[PDB]
């Protein structure tokens, strides 16, 4: 996250970071087995670790679950990165409490200037890595579709989102990627791609998860 702040511990319940060794992405816990994170942030070897602030520290609160399966969306593309969402079903159930808790999934699509929470541990600097020791918060609004496009002209899909400021300097980034974006108390985007990170007139892109609900229900129900 560049051009954010710290959160504060736990403070971002439903935040999750996906380890092989070492922090890779983000993702969001929907239900005690269930975490939604992005396509590209795929891998064998996951590890979800809940209730982290501090991810080189064990501080209290943590819970270390093993992936029992990823599904990628089956239509995700890695050229476009056009259905970039896939959930995680977790070996055990994690135990819920103030500190880890799920996120809801929306009823609705959010609008353009609704204000949302994007948060992870990615990097902090829009020119080189700095990457941060606990969890990065950033509001940021939704942008209209217009303004979208002609930012990535040809390259947004109506699975997709913008959110951000075209003035540059405040922005999601590596190591953010498959993290929430949530408005309103509902999970409305998966941090997907972006030009550069807080780069002038280059937003973030974003899934948009409304265009997803009955996909995520009718695939845990079966799994
Ligand atoms: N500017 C952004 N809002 C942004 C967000 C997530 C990103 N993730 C990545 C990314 N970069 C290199 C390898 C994997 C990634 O997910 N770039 C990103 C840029
Ligand atoms: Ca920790
Ligand atoms: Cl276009």
């Amino acid at each position: 996250i560049v051009g954010g702040y710290t959160c504060g511990a736990n403070t971002v319940p439903y935040q999750v970071s996906l380890n092989s060794g070492y922090h890779f992405c983000g993702g969001s816990l929907i239900n005690s087995q269930w975490v939604v994170s992005a396509a590209h942030c795929y891998k064998s070897g996951i590890q979800v670790r809940l209730g982290e602030d501090n991810i080189n520290v064990v501080e209290g609160n943590e819970q270390f679950i093993s992936a029992s399966k990823s599904i990628v969306h089956p239509s995700y593309n890695s050229n476009t990165l056009n259905n970039d969402i896939m959930l995680i079903k977790l070996k055990s159930a994690a135990s819920l409490n103030s500190r880890v808790a799920s996120i809801s999934l929306p009823t609705s699509c959010a609008s353009a200037g609704t204000q949302c929470l994007i948060s992870g541990w990615g990097n902090t600097k829009s020119s080189g890595t700095s990457y941060p020791d606990v969890l990065k918060c950033l509001k940021a609004p939704i942008l209209s579709d217009s303004s979208c496009k002609s930012a990535y002209p040809g390259q947004i899909t109506s699975n997709m989102f913008c959110a951000g400021y075209l003035e540059g300097g405040k922005d999601s980034c590596q190591g953010d990627s498959g993290g929430p974006v949530v408005c309103s108390g509902k999970l409305q985007g998966i941090v997907s791609w972006g030009s550069g990170c807080a780069q002038k007139n280059k937003p973030g892109v974003y899934t948009k998860v409304c265009n997803y609900v009955s996909w995520i229900k009718q695939t845990i129900a079966s799994n």
